């Protein structure tokens, strides 16, 4: 059956490990080690009856892996920009990430924006309506997830592996 590649972008500890985890095993650790050797993941969706294998590459945040994390790019298909809700910094740093794909991914690479950590409202730095707002800017998804609450993280990975299969079965 089919198989998408899947890039998790982002700054170090934005959630990407955590975001990865609750949709490969349903789960969530409260910990935070960070990731240091790039390891991918598949799962696999059904989208109007069609098993779709995700091959989830879950990148390193840390800039010493900045010229590693780019190397993943070739084939990638889709890419989850993911910036921490309660981290204004992560979310400037999304513009520099989405800058470097145009750039050196492919025209035809699907990208959405993940606004993570929506859980806590309290902690909050970064509004809804700035992140729909950057990703109306660059035409491209959004929406707010909780790898830890489990908000969004199924029906992100359902939008952009459709936005995929959308632009795939199109080249017929
Ligand atoms: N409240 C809350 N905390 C979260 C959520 N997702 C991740 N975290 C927390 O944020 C921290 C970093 O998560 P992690 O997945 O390791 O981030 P990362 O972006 O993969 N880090 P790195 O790039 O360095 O590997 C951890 O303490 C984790 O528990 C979430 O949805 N809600
Ligand atoms: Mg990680």
């Amino acid at each position: 059956d089919y198989l998408f590649k899947l890039l998790l972008i982002g700054d170090s500890g934005v959630g990407k490990t955590c975001v990865l985890f609750r949709f490969s095993e349903d789960a969530f650790n409260s910990t935070f080690i960070s990731t240091i050797g790039i390891d991918f993941k598949i799962r696999t969706i059904e989208l109007d009856g069609k098993r779709i294998k995700l091959q989830i590459w879950d990148t390193a945040g840390q800039e010493r892996f900045r010229t590693i994390t780019t190397a993943y790019y070739r084939g990638a298909m889709g890419i989850m920009l993911v910036y921490d809700i309660t981290n204004e910094k992560s979310f400037d740093n999304i513009r520099n990430w989405i800058r470097n794909i145009e750039e050196h991914a492919s025209a035809d690479v699907e990208k959405m924006i993940l606004g993570n950590k929506c859980d806590v409202n309290d902690k909050r730095q970064v509004s809804k309506e700035r992140g729909e707002k950057l990703a109306l800017d660059y035409g491209i998804k959004f929406m707010e997830t909780s790898a830890k609450a489990n908000i969004n993280v199924e029906n992100a990975f359902f939008t952009l592996a459709r936005d995929i299969k959308a632009k795939m079965d199109k080249k017929h």
